[PDB]
């Protein structure tokens, strides 16, 4: 299996998997069993605004997702990405649905890493900011039943019966080029990111969550990922 | 022919296809005939530093060389990227000799473009700062018979035979990923470069000259180009 990290916004709880009993957000290590967990307020179709930073200098995966007037759902788990994730990574963005509705619109995404020549020896880059989206953007290898387009969006569903979000569905939006990461000219990329969302409510109880995943630079949507295991996952364990 | 623009940072007067008398900063528009050339001193094993960039509010494409306690070789050709060039493009490095032999050593590398998702909210991009080019750099999609590693250099030619790099070779350093330029959301899209080479004296007349061109997605090294065709082109026209 691929060695996969992510940190799950997710909305269906599984108190079988450990999933707390509420809406949450979540910090994965190669596992569905999460870290840390929060109390997520998740209001319905409204603006987004997420954040992830991991500076080796202080080694914790923080995280806050913020709506308009709302609050910040600290999850920082300490967690050293030296040994539990491989040295050339691919980021990019999972979401799901399954037996329910759930809208699994973003906006925009962008990304910020810096990398450790010799730390001051002029630190690498692969910053990008897409805030528009579009139909044709061949920089992206949006897997699964993920689209694109038709507005500035980026629509990780099987949508447009009036956007009913077409339930057991799986997106992924991996990012076409790799980062090196292992340590090895160490670790020090605080690899910034936003992730800004628009869960909508179909008047369904909605509950999949989206993710943010790094993964291996070889991928897919394995073996069934359409659930509670969320997008990337394979298994429950 | 793959659609081509590059800069060529030629060492070498090829006067049968245009290039002038000394060796030259160049600019190309598919073509090895050059529009606009201007003087260039070429040191001898020395230190880099380039910079090119094209920002549609002049839409002035410029470029300048400067080693340290040397000048600036303005460039600048006034063309249209509208037509000239595909929506989505693959930049990288290139550089090649023939008959003569030098050294065609990049050390660091840069690229920083910016195209207007909507002119004030928040264009895109691509920085990235190679400074720390690996043994195995697995987001390079270097062809030809380009090396790399072994130190932190990227090796446009086959080399150490004690620096004198086995004339008649050629390497392209293409990029990994595409950048959306064409115009469709116009063309303000400010692509910056920074590309410090080391062009070291083999005492044998350096030549051929290095490249950096924005090329078409696909490209190989076309019909052989060790030489006057200086990496990219396959035709003299
Ligand atoms: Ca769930
Ligand atoms: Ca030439
Ligand atoms: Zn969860
Ligand atoms: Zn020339």
């Amino acid at each position: 299996a691929d060695t996969i990290v992510a940190v799950e916004l997710d909305t269906y709880p599984n108190t079988d998997i450990g999933d707390p009993s509420y809406p949450h957000i979540g910090i994965d290590i190669k596992s569905v069993r999460s870290k840390k967990t929060a109390k997520w307020n998740m209001q319905n179709g409204k603006v987004g605004t997420a954040h992830i930073i991991y500076n080796s200098v202080d080694k914790r995966l923080s995280a806050v997702v913020s709506y308009p007037n709302a609050d910040s759902a600290t999850v920082s788990y300490d967690v050293d990405l030296d040994n539990v994730l491989p040295e050339w990574v691919r980021v990019g963005l999972s979401a799901s649905t399954g037996l329910y509705k759930e809208t699994n619109t973003i906006l925009s995404w962008s990304f910020t890493s810096k990398l450790k020549s010799n730390s001051t020896h002029e630190t690498n880059a692969l910053h990008f900011m897409f805030n528009q989206f579009s139909k044709d953007q061949k920089d992206l290898i949006l897997q699964g039943d993920a689209t694109t387009g038709t507005d500035g969006n980026l629509e990780l569903t099987r949508v447009s019966s009036n956007g009913s979000p077409q339930g057991s569905s799986v997106g992924r939006a991996l990012f076409y080029a790799p980062v090196h990461i292992w340590e090895s000219s160490a670790v020090v990329a605080s690899f910034e990111a936003t992730f800004t969302f628009l869960i909508k409510s179909p008047d369904s109880h909605p509950a999949d969550g989206i993710a943010f995943f790094i993964s291996n630079i070889d991928s897919s949507i394995p073996s069934g990922s359409t659930g509670r295991l969320l997008g990337l996952f394979p298994d429950a364990n």
